[PDB]
């Protein structure tokens, strides 16, 4: 599924991700967008490390979920990466929870510090009611 932006951005603040860990739902979605374009489906594989990228969060096969195939795995967020690729995100709102429990926080992602960190994000959530 591709979701609309304000469709989105309710949802995630009804899964309570506003100010989870610091976060505002402005920095949740300026790293929806920029790492799936919203869209629950899309996967990315490495080929430097043989991990795969899951989700409207691109959540990570070697620490997050487990899809098998990867070498070095773990599973932090315990669950299968095939929950990741659902239309209902609250599995991947789960996981990506999990991921900024960790010290780093949404730092994990190196495209938040490329275009969201130290930005603008108003723009994300402005229009939706949320």
């Amino acid at each position: 599924k591709v979701f609309e932006r304000c469709e989105l951005a309710r949802t995630l603040k009804r899964l309570g991700m506003d100010g989870y860990r610091g976060i505002s739902l402005a920095n949740w979605m300026c790293l929806a967008k920029w790492e799936s374009g919203y869209n629950t489906r899309a996967t990315n594989y490495n080929a430097g490390d043989r991990s795969t990228d899951y989700g409207i969060f691109q959540i990570n096969s070697r620490y997050w979920c487990n899809d098998g195939k990867t070498p070095g795995a773990v599973n932090a967020a315990h669950l299968s990466c095939s929950a990741l690729l659902q239309d209902n995100v609250a599995d991947a709102v789960a996981a990506a929870k999990r991921v900024v429990r960790d010290p780093q926080g949404i730092r994990a992602w190196v495209a938040w510090r490329n275009r969201c960190q130290n930005r603008d994000v108003r723009q994300y959530v402005q229009g939706c009611g949320v």
